[PDB]
């Protein structure tokens, strides 16, 4: 059970902001969800064995 | 069980911000979920043995 | 059990804020989940052994 | 069990904030969540033995 | 069991700030959550032998 | 057992600060969570044997 109440007059949300104005390479890299809203609200289950996440932002070889 | 409340009259919120003028690279890495809101709730369950969360920015071999 | 109650006239939030201009290579790196808001929470629970959890801002190999 | 009550008049609040101007190499690595609000608060549990959690900067081979 | 009780009317809060000019390799590393805000709470549980944190700076090898 | 309260006209709250300017290799460990606020706790449970904290700065081989 999740309850989750909210009321609001104003509301201004920024969830995930990126600038890049010369640089040569830029990453913004994220493994889970995004979830962005006045309300906002993320659930997440995993089962079973050797379950694996891998977030990277690169590899060079 | 969670019980969340909330009441607002101005909210002004900001997540994740990234800026980035004239570098070479820049990396942001998130692993889990980025959750963001006036009100913002996450949650997580993982079962089961063995399992393995591996956030890393960047690899060079 | 968790209880959160909140209540706000004017709020004003940042979660996580990078700036970067000349520099060669900045990384900003989270391994568990990113929670940010006027109320703001968070839960997390693994369960079953040998579980391991491994951010790591850069390998050079 | 956890109880918290929270009410605000004014608030601002900033969690992580990182600057770089001109240098080489700069890491901003966080291991758990990372949680942050006028009012804001994380919970966490393990079980299972031999569970690790390793966060770590960077490695130079 | 934990109560936490908050009333405010002016809170300014600023979590973990990092700032860097000409410095080559500046590193903020945390082993656990960073938890911020007007009001600010933080709760961990680990259950079974040998379980291990190990929160790094960097190494050079 | 806790119990903590708080009622604040003004406060105003630095928690883990860091500048640097000139400097090859600065670091900023922390070997626990970080939590900061107009109020602020932190509380935290390990139960079974072979528990082990291994927070370290930087390692040079």
């Amino acid at each position: 059970v999740l309850y989750v109440g909210s009321k609001t007059k104003e509301g201004v949300v920024h969830g995930v902001a990126t600038v890049a104005e010369k640089t040569k390479e830029q990453v913004t890299n994220v493994g889970g969800a995004v979830v962005t809203g006045v309300t906002a609200v993320a659930q997440k289950t995993v089962e079973g064995a050797g379950s694996i996440a891998a977030a990277t932002g690169f590899v060079k070889k």
